[PDB]
């Protein structure tokens, strides 16, 4: 076992090995708080994460089991990796806290985008690195479900990493099907994500600011059109087919007409990533083999994922168990090499 040290940094008691040092707090998100720090072991600065009230539910122990699971799974030059997980904990007795350990970004790309609309040969390469960590998420039969600016990081290379969490709207870069349906949807609902973020780095301008539910969908239905019958026969909620049946018919847009001077090849694939029917959208693996992509396609390195058994989101079981589970995994974590 490492010695640990103790400090107060904000409201927080963080207990750490001396392995990390000069611990300064970056920010929170919703999940917990992250400080930069430096690790002795690599020389490399890293982001220390402490999960907040990690087993205070049956839904938070879950929730911290589920975040354990994916980050130990990810190894992908374009997703966020676990280089440590620890508690200062001595036994299941008396485990209560998580801290994970990853990479430090330099920023995420709503800072970037905050300011600037990119140059076309940026977004090829932005783009294909999302996709490139996509196809791999998704080959693990693993659906991310919330692609945003602010889930997506950025160092000073233009090296992108996809994100657990960040530290904009979620509402905004949702999928249509996410308010249609439930039973059921497929994994484009990311490439619906990587679409708006895409075209808010062509344009500079969040494609659909949605300000509410509602507002959303008249958003989306304005470029995209209305739904036509041989989608409306694929949706099984009356209620959510006679809501859309009932609003007011709104015609396709040509895209070229809405992101006037792009690449056409930009453009063409946004058609590709913007359709309304999941089944007829473009995959991460299709998308990659899309002509505007054709300085970086390289298919022989495009990896795909070891399996993930996600058989646990279907359990229910007490906090005790999920904790039980996690400290489990923090035990039998080998670090990367
Ligand atoms: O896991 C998802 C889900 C969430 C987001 C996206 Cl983009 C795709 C699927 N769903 C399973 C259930 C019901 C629906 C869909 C849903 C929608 C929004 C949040 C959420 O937790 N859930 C849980
Ligand atoms: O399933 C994930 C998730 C978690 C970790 C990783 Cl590496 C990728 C995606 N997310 C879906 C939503 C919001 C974020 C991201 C998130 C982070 C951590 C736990 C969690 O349940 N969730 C639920
Ligand atoms: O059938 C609906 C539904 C869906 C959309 C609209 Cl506008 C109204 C009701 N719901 C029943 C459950 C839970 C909620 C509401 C819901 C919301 C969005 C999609 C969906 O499949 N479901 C399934
Ligand atoms: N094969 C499909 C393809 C698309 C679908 C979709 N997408 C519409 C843009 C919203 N929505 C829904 C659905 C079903 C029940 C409740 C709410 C939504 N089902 C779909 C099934």
């Amino acid at each position: 076992r490492p010695t640990f040290y103790r400090q107060e940094l904000n409201k927080t008691i963080w207990e750490v090995p001396e392995r990390y040092q000069n611990l300064s707090p970056v920010g929170s998100g919703a999940y917990g708080s992250v400080c930069a720090a430096f690790d002795t072991k690599t020389g490399l600065r890293v982001a220390v994460k402490k999960l907040s009230r990690p087993f205070q539910s049956i839904i938070h122990a879950k929730r911290t089991y589920r975040e354990l699971r994916l980050l130990k799974h990810m190894k992908h030059e374009n997703v966020i990796g676990l280089l440590d997980v620890f508690t200062p904990a001595r036994s299941l007795e008396e485990f209560n806290d998580v801290y994970l350990v990853t990479h430090l970004m330099g920023a995420d790309l709503n800072n970037i985008v905050k300011c600037q609309k990119l140059t076309d040969d940026h977004v090829q390469f932005l783009i294909y690195q999302i996709l490139r960590g996509l196809k791999y998420i998704h080959s693990a039969d693993i659906i991310h479900r919330d692609l945003k600016p602010s889930n997506l990081a950025v160092n000073e290379d233009c090296e992108l990493k996809i994100l657990d969490f960040g530290l904009v709207a979620t509402r905004w870069y949702r999928a249509p099907e996410i308010m249609l349906n439930w039973m059921h949807y497929n994994q484009t609902v990311d490439i619906w994500s990587v679409g708006c973020i895409m075209a808010e780095l062509l344009t500079g301008r969040t494609l659909f600011p949605g300000t509410d539910h509602i507002d959303q969908l008249k958003l989306i239905l304005r470029l995209v059109g209305t739904p036509g019958a041989e989608l409306l026969k694929k949706i099984s909620s009356e209620s959510a087919r006679n809501y859309i049946q009932s609003l007011t018919q709104m015609p396709k847009m040509n895209f070229a007409n809405v992101f006037i001077g792009a690449n056409p090849l930009a453009v063409d694939l946004l058609e590709k990533m913007l359709v309304l029917d999941s089944d007829k959208r473009i995959t991460a693996a299709q998308a990659l083999a899309h002509a505007y992509f054709a300085q970086y396609h390289d298919p022989d390195d495009e990896p795909v994922a070891d399996p993930y058994d996600q058989s646990f989101e279907s359990r229910d079981l007490l906090i005790d168990e999920w904790k039980s589970l996690t400290y489990d995994e923090v035990i039998s974590f080998v670090p990367p090499p």
